[PDB]
């Protein structure tokens, strides 16, 4: 593995598809951590919202690369998601992420579902990230 840390724009769907913020992807000694940065800086608070989004351990690293460049699946060790998700407060462990390559306005995105919305039941958030952005950083 050659990458260190990179940043991609991440969109979510609740519709519409909306631009949400940045996803920061970091290779750690054991596995990968992602963090989400959402919204405005201030003085000089970096963003409105900065936190671990999910993480995964070393043994899922090859699944994550394949999933994020070709579509597939990987297991997170820990998933929080964003503030609307039930997981955001307390995390969910061992949640499997399923990725798909889908077209939105003619461009290929990697899409995936997150967790259920905090106080709906069955309704889950969906995320998308430009496929080329991921391929170039994860080769």
């Amino acid at each position: 593995i050659e990458f260190s840390e990179f940043t991609v724009k991440i969109k979510n769907k609740n519709n519409n598809w909306a631009d949400l913020g940045d996803l920061v992807v970091r290779k750690e000694e054991d596995g990968i951590e992602t963090g989400l940065n959402v919204g405005k800086g201030d003085s000089d608070t970096f963003a409105g919202y900065t936190a671990t989004f999910f993480s995964l351990e070393e043994s899922e690293v090859n699944n994550f690369i394949k999933a994020m460049t070709e579509g597939g699946s990987f297991k997170t060790s820990l998933y929080y998601g964003y503030k609307d998700e039930q997981s955001n407060a307390n995390g969910i462990q061992n949640k499997e992420i399923i990725t798909k390559i889908e077209k939105i306005d003619d461009f290929e995105y990697i899409t995936f579902l997150g967790d259920k919305i905090k106080d709906s039941g069955d309704k889950v958030v969906e995320y998308a990230i430009l496929l080329e952005d991921l391929k170039k950083n994860l080769k």
